[PDB]
């Protein structure tokens, strides 16, 4: 359709204004002291959040320019929220005051792509020095109030994370769902665990628990639908010989052949138990050849040229104990040689490195947990469904916040990181006096974050900069109890990834938004 | 639909307004110090973009008579971009200054066919004299600083073009993609590859990296598609006398040949792979007939009168190393005779000689590469989404700058090879006044392109030009340091073909803009 | 729907304004100096036009009595375009001429019909004195010049379009074509030629240019279907008996006979090419007869009572040369009888007397072509696609012309035989007063060709008008140079047969376009 076109300080003043919206509504959630936005939905109730990204996914404007100018600085609090899963209101403060300040410079008269490129520099050297300035975190406590801090200054939620990942281990998985009580509760599970029960509920041989038990079976892995009985006669001859239980993971049991394992259980010739092989496709294999070697077996498939009749004592695994239920299949202590088990991992991690999206990495992921770690949920509690939502946000920042602490270390939190890196980069010069204008708007907008966290509490931001930036180290201003100190001491902590990335983030946008000076969108 | 006829004076008046909107729309992205464009999307977010062409394409006009002018120069941006791949923005301003001149010569009394002529007869002389002044590009320095200049000055772009034309070759093929890291990468292959990886997990003989390597293998070309293992037993056998391994590249093999060849892998009988051939339809007999001809075997058809019961080792052909991946093939070092491959590229190049769309050209192009040179990857490294969208924008246009200036030579940039072509245009005539008149028309308009990028620096563009052409030779106005000097030392160069297209484009669409008295179009 | 009536001399405003209004908007491109119209297409780009029959077509007005004569009005563009391919924009301005000073006598309160007698006895004495004015057009200097002005003054497609009409003879065809380059080229086939190719690319047996020649063939012409070799073995034992090529031209070939063929090809038993048959239907069974009486053979049919199995050596054609390519399929010096030819396009000729549409003309014409003369196509190159298509048309209105040119013969251009003509029939007189008022009214109109051609040359059409009804014999005024002459000298020639048709379909419209009383349309 029809266009509508404009030119230079009209356009920039439109899309500073769009932005100014997106950043104003964005930034009133920043701090130990920030506060709620209500997002009224189509279908449901509205949603309570202090959530950068959320806040922001929500945000557009009548006005088409101004929306343009929305629509672009979004996307710096989308991907910060796609790359580290954390500090996404810090990102739109920080593009927020670069644009501004950029804006500002353009309009006394200096070239766009020298401040762009001052930027850039001063981005850089800024990156350097944080990399330079971080500290390892490896102890239960730092981890433990990195989630607290991350949480809304919420010490259970800390602890709770810390103790998860202390049981888990370094190789596990820890995720987080909804719960039933008034209370937050970690269910941790080792060894290997996958969703399917039980074929038949006369396999029961407890009816206390409504579960069966096994003690040290053989289990019988086959890469094959199984409807007859008679290509299983030799294998449970050999079982009922030998005198131990049998449990059988394939594809499928049919009905005559379920109905002549179930009539042999309760007669007390043989132990039999039926589940399910797990997943759908080529991940049924690799989970197949999976416990094939943790229990020490062979999986029979017929594309390598073996068939079931020929199956053998040595063809089936050992295990300790198998416990299936209605909907899991748990086996205990597996009988395998640690060699295989590293070789297998070691494969998965080498596939690991070679994988593109989210889902596959994190399959794969809890694949290893399975064979070498652990995998635990964490519960969230609360009255209300609103309440439950905004518990369940926190958490998963916290869980973010926590592993990325595990990568890359901490620096000091509140916005101190970015003024001691700022105040590093004092002499940094470009090649023409706008690459100079360019490197002292990045710098000067490096001090926003401290600001704004200032000003969420009420008190006078100004004063507090000077006093911070007058010190040295870790000193710094604790927001919640209003006084200074050492953020190192006094537990306020934030991953060196977070700040990085929001701060390259925030630079890549701001840069390229100053340089417009035209603006094309369709009529009103 | 009824219409509204207009005419003379008030139709050329809107169609000058509608050419002057997008002109200017398109013209504050020229030069060194141009400036970006934002186009809202309706699907996504919007984009910043500094080229030509994606600007021209997206303006449109509310008014009718308007509309019709911007959409008559919009043919030489899409002209312009369809034949030479850069020099967007300078054919849009050469039209624009044409047309203004003509329309105002045409107010003035003059004949609109007569100015057409001359404007014509001016155009042929200038580009014989810039095919007279062209030098040729010839070693990788002058590659790299097209590449850089074409690039908006980035210096990194211009050699890594360099590095992989320097490796590919001249019959190679580079590409352009979006990368994962904040660094671009090349890379580039040698030899033959083909997207089609093995067809069984358990061909694997390598764990450890997860390929399939053979050494010096035979190559089984069956352009069929092999249903049982019956056919294949007199190859089978002979490999396995033999002793060397045997990759199979066929159509596709079902459970029960692929079952059996599999299962004589791991037991020591003979070393197999089999892999699917590439390609759907004919363009798979031509790789397969390629694969021939580089390996020296023969393709198994029943079209041509021979059976896979009947092949012996001669149809076999011959490797040095053969590595097959989850995803790819490779085949390292054929043994074939040079000759039957140079005869193969030439039928191919005769092929080309006769093609038209640009998509068989390409995978002519890949072809020829695949047999006699190399295949280059360059991916775009970037932080956000829209900065890769630019970066990946500017290195295609490099990438178009550096093949044709490879292929026609470079002049000196920055507009000052029109002016000089200009000047030497000082004596030609017409065979009356009118034809004269357009004569002038062209050569004050060939003049714009270093006015406009004098402008965009904020610099007077007529005490500029009146210094550019007071001097000879490759003297002209640096824009990026703001001195004067030698074009071609100071590494500003600029394509012939690019040059000599926006001209002759510029002028073709112009020149009939200039003649219109009337103008038809539907009511509001 | 209810409707809207309107009598008398209200009606004949609105129709005479609805005509003006078109008449102006296709007389603006009269002339050399005429201009171009920009006409909007919805789906695509405008198109630049100097075709009054092109202008005409997308006239169309709001006002519905206006419209209703616009709508009249344009039906005299439109025959004469279908009739003769040339001289629309005069037959508009003769009908306008026409209508204006009959609606004036008509306002005098004069006899409508008698005025229209008048006007038709006028133009039959009219084309009387055109026929008799005439001269043979048959040299190629003066074809050159007839298609020099229909191209509006072009000098080269003059000179192509005649030296097509030589080397292609009096009973060729020439096309026009989109062309790929700047440069127009003229491509002639001699022989016979037809679009199908080789049924399979291993017949090659050039590979460097890969197409497949044969020296003195046997051509095999069977109207049946071709799948099993069991009923064409015998032929081809005869053939390989003979040592020398077949090219089998038949429906079709199934991949039994195909395959045996080309089995046969590359063993050096027989050299044999197949093909399709060309054509459709009745036309394909018609092209064979051309070859098999061309090459002197005998079409192998079941509905004539023959049988493949039973073809001898007397049934196969014979020809110097086959060359086939992935296209197309020449045969060079064909061994056959002239008389056979000669019957041939006999027959084709009374077939051709007695076609109602032009397009079984058409084909019925290529048809004599392939048999006797040539075949040529000219390519039009250009820059863009706006200049491609002006130009197209303009070489397409050039071939017209020359081509009713030599039909019928020439007259004086520039309005000068109208002139002639209307000085002539100065002494014819009507039964009674009205008629002759009519007979003045159309010898009036006669002047009107001449007067616009001098006004859109800014000159004054009265002045010109007198001094060239001064001269006598071809004298007329040259508007490219602005000069008096002689009008056979200066190489200004229209056809006769254009002016004929120009000056009979305006009288035609606008005699009854006079004899309006009442107007019947919708309402608003
Ligand atoms: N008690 C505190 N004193 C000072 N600063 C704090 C305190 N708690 C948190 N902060 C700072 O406030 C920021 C929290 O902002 P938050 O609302 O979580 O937005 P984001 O999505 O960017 O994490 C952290 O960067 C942290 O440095
Ligand atoms: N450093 C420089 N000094 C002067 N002129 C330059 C410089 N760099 C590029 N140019 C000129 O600017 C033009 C590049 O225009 P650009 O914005 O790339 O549009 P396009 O490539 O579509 O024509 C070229 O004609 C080149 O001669
Ligand atoms: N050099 C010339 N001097 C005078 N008359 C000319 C000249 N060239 C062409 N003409 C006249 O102009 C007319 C061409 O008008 P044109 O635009 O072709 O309209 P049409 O569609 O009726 O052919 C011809 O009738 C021809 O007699
Ligand atoms: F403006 Be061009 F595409 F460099
Ligand atoms: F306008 Be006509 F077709 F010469
Ligand atoms: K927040
Ligand atoms: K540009
Ligand atoms: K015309
Ligand atoms: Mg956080
Ligand atoms: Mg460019
Ligand atoms: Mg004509």
């Amino acid at each position: 359709a029809a266009k509508d076109v404009k030119f230079g300080n009209d356009a920039r003043v439109k899309m500073l204004r769009g932005v100014n919206v997106l950043a104003d509504a964005v930034k009133v959630t920043l701090g130990p002291k920030g506060r709620n936005v209500v997002l009224d939905k189509s279908f449901g109730a509205p949603t309570i959040t202090k959530d950068g990204v959320s806040v922001a996914r929500e945000i557009e404007l009548e006005d088409k320019f101004e929306n343009m100018g929305a629509q672009m600085v979004k996307e710096v609090a989308s991907k910060a929220n796609d790359a580290a899963g954390d500090g996404t209101t810090t990102a739109t403060v920080l593009a927020q005051a670069i644009i501004t300040e950029g804006l500002k410079a353009v309009a006394a008269g200096m070239n766009p792509m020298d401040l762009k490129r001052g930027i850039d520099k001063a981005v850089t050297a800024a990156v350097e020095e944080l990399k330079a300035l971080s500290v390892p975190c490896s102890d239960s406590k730092a981890i433990a109030q990195v989630g607290t801090i991350s949480a809304n200054s919420d010490e259970t939620v800390g602890k709770l994370i810390a103790e998860a990942m202390d049981k888990v281990g370094k190789e596990g998985v820890i995720t987080v769902e909804d719960g039933t009580g008034l209370q937050d509760e970690l269910d941790v599970v080792e060894g290997m665990q996958f969703d399917r029960g039980y074929l038949s509920p006369y396999f029961i041989n407890k009816p206390e628990t409504g579960a069966v038990e096994l003690e040290s079976p053989f289990i019988l892995l086959a890469d094959k639908k199984i409807s007859n009985i008679r290509e299983m006669l030799p294998v449970l001859e050999a079982v009922a010989k030998a005198g131990k239980p049998l449990l059988i993971i394939a594809e499928d049991v049919e009905g005559e052949a379920l109905a002549t394992l179930v009539v042999n259980t309760m007669r007390g010739i043989v132990k039999v138990a039926a589940v399910k092989a797990p997943g759908f496709g080529d991940r049924r294999k690799a989970m197949l050849q999976d416990i094939a070697t943790l229990t020490g077996g062979t999986v029979i498939s017929e594309e390598i040229g073996m068939e079931l009749e020929k199956a053998t004592l040595e063809d089936l695994g050992q295990a300790k104990r198998v416990v299936i239920n209605k909907d899991t299949t748990t086996i205990i202590d597996g009988v395998g040689e640690e060699a295989a088990i590293q070789g297998r991992v070691a494969q998965i991690r080498q596939q690991i490195e070679e994988a593109t999206s989210d889902y596959d990495r994190e399959k794969l992921q809890e694949r290893v947990a399975k064979l070498a770690g652990g995998v635990a949920v964490i519960k969230v509690g609360a009255a209300t469904e609103v309440e439950m939502k905004e518990k369940k946000a926190r958490v998963e920042d916290a869980l973010h916040a926590t592993r990325a602490a595990v990568e890359e270390g901490v620096v000091a939190g509140g916005g101190v990181a970015l003024i001691r890196v700022a105040s590093k980069l004092a002499d940094l010069r470009g090649q023409n006096e706008d690459q100079n204008v360019g490197i002292k708007v990045a710098l000067r907008a490096m001090e926003a974050p401290l600001r704004q966290i200032v000003l969420n509490c009420g008190e006078e931001p100004s004063v507090v900069a000077n006093t911070v930036k007058g010190g040295d180290g870790n000193y710094g201003y604790n927001a919640a109890t209003e006084e200074y100190g050492n953020m190192i001491d006094m537990g306020i902590l934030d991953p060196t990834k977070v700040t990085r990335s929001a701060l390259q983030y925030a630079a890549s946008v701001a840069g390229l938004m100053i340089t417009t000076e035209c603006m094309v969108t369709d009529l009103p």
